[PDB]
């Protein structure tokens, strides 16, 4: 039913679903299997930065994950997302915890989609940047366990009153307005999106990990994909 | 019902509700009786520009509209608007023809609202720019005659194949995203509108005028509304 | 000889050129005499942020600065800049220490600056943003003691090895390229100006202030105006 | 001497330096004999748009050129431009004419370079956009016979009085402020750059061409750069 490309920041290495034996970033294309991956020296604690690019003259989905004073992880896989995504679809954020668990805190989250038109000056553009959430963000679509305002931040899984992360826990926030990601006489389409993130785990294994995603404006959460299914995927196929 | 702040391109002079006896720009606060006016030359059958701009430390609303090749017109009111709209608000344009007519096409409109909290770098921020409409804009919610695509403009009220403007029309198109314009830890909230607009009637005395207006997320247009009130006030008071 | 407009962030109360008994923000128009100031509740070693607004049409200079969990101080002046300043001009920070001193440590700056012309979509942009400064930032003219790259911060005034600020300092940095503020077909002008600072005494008198200034694009530090005159002017008139 | 790296919009086919037997669009890594090219039906007369974009982690220079109610042409190669290009360079404009010849007029630049570091939030940024030129643009570095003002436009090649262009001419515009592209904690680097631009010659073998460039910051028109060398090389090597 839904569409997804999401670049996932996954926590829990699933090795058989696919993932490796470590934490990794991977690029998603209708499938919680990888079509790229890359290790990710995942930062228990620590606040985050994923920087995720593309435009459709290179057809290229590229993303940069770091943390301060590390190295960085960076995945790129050659997609043309028109060929794969609606024209019109809805930009989002998603996580999830199973029997492991972590915080998904996400702490700020700017996007910035262009279209640029055959006409002389003809750009249409959608640029929003949150960099504190309210209890009431009317902008943003919660679904699932998703809730703002816990001191400014979404939290994207639950997190019981002493900062405890639950366990089957799933949730994703997507922008409110559809987004034009495609467009017949457009030169050259692109987006930018940037989101940092606090994952904080008492155990030794946290999961499941966070992913930011592109679907079809009325994506909801599949059942049964708290978990390795990123809340993202109905089934690990 | 709905509270309204808008400023208006007033095409024609309704001296009985106040208008001056020329061409107007105004501001208007929950009525159709403008705080403050400004005489606006418009020129018929050219593609203008109104440019509209608002931050809550001057809590001044000033618009500038312009015409290439000719001086500009503008006009300010030193308003709080913390003290009339609520805190999420959609914006839109609405226009509207009664006896007398006249095209009233947008060809782009950007808008860019910021609010910078007190946290070091907490800056939220919306930014559209359309300048191409498209037959399917789902990002836009038109409402009454309203409609996109045609020559890629925004026709806001109806016309006729013939490219002729019909009487008696009112449409308004607003963003889909609400936006945010207070909140209580903002140290300064600000806006700033653009739009280009072709007012053109085959009539000496064109009717009614243009608005750009921030409104309740929910406004819809009041009943009787045609005419002189804008497709924003349900009466002249 | 240098024309400067200045909101300046001055930390001591220099009652005798007319500074208030308090730590206070205030706009100067070609004096070191704030033609406005507001009361600032300085807090030492804090990072702080600056925000300050112009726009041709209200002619209204406005800086807010606030510190987190903190109300915010906010003064304004009503000043038509094109009677001041004038076209090109260049902009950029300027701090000094005197007898009593402190750090004068810039963390971030950015800037924007707008000229929308007449003619239908004519806009002439300007916007720099750092959020990190390199030893070599080519694109800043630092003047006097200003340096940059010192833990990615710009140090306006000196700062010996081991963190202390050094009295009698001047430093400034400007932004390489000149803005453009006034065009003849422009119709709205306006800027926005944001920086982080840090401010940071041994000492229970902090001296002297940062100012965030606006000048001739060939300004450069008056002699003597360490301490009391922010670098800003060559004396108290 | 000069390192360049440019997007040629070559109206002129000299097939002797490589050129194919048609205008076309090429990517310059310091040679004019472009490492990749495409078919460019290039319109006398009509206002074109040229969009150029590359980010450090696709590390692909891609080059998108259309005109109203055409089908664009693209060209993109693969280029590492750190390995290329110092870490502050200038960008600019360059064209030229020689014994063929044509205006080569531009109407508006825009140009956004961005270096997004590891901290969390740090992002370097710079973004010019000129949709009018003045006679004395301060912030442009004129080089040649280009000169600004003439209808707001910037003429890079010499234009007599009656519209007519000149033979021989070459002429370049530099953004002043250096631009960084590299730095060492940076994660991703990006630019994207737009320029419409107007060729018309009263011949039907209009000559020379247009380049975007990047180069070392001091760099100048070589020596005998009119004609087929662009105002950007020395030789045809
Ligand atoms: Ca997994
Ligand atoms: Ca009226
Ligand atoms: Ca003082
Ligand atoms: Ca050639
Ligand atoms: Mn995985
Ligand atoms: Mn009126
Ligand atoms: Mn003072
Ligand atoms: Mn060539």
């Amino acid at each position: 039913a839904d569409t997804i490309v999401a670049v996932e920041l996954d926590t829990y290495p699933n090795t058989d679903i696919g993932d490796p034996s470590y934490p990794h970033i991977g690029i998603d294309i209708k499938s919680v299997r990888s079509k790229k991956t890359a290790k990710w020296n995942m930062q228990n604690g620590k606040v985050g930065t994923a920087h995720i690019i593309y435009n459709s003259v290179d057809k290229r989905l590229s993303a940069v994950v770091s943390y301060p004073n590390a190295d960085s992880a960076t995945v790129s896989y050659d997609v043309d997302l028109d060929n794969v995504l609606p024209e019109w679809v809805r930009v989002g954020l998603s996580a999830s915890t199973g029997l492991y668990k972590e915080t998904n805190t996400i702490l700020s989250w700017s996007f910035t989609s262009k279209l640029k038109s055959n006409s002389t000056h003809e750009t249409n553009a959608l640029h929003f940047m949150f960099n504190q959430f309210s209890k009431d963000q009317k902008d943003l679509i919660l679904q699932g366990d998703a809730t703002t305002g816990t001191d400014g931040n979404l939290e994207l899984t639950r997190v019981s009153s002493n900062g405890s992360p639950q366990g089957s826990s799933v949730g994703r926030a997507l922008f409110y307005a559809p987004v034009h990601i495609w467009e017949s006489s457009a030169v050259v389409a692109s987006f930018e999106a940037t989101f940092t993130f606090l994952i904080k785990s008492p155990d030794s294994h946290p999961a499941d990990g966070i992913a930011f995603f592109i679907s079809n404006i009325d994506s909801s959460i599949p059942s049964g994909s708290t978990g390795r299914l990123l809340g993202l995927f109905p089934d690990a196929n």
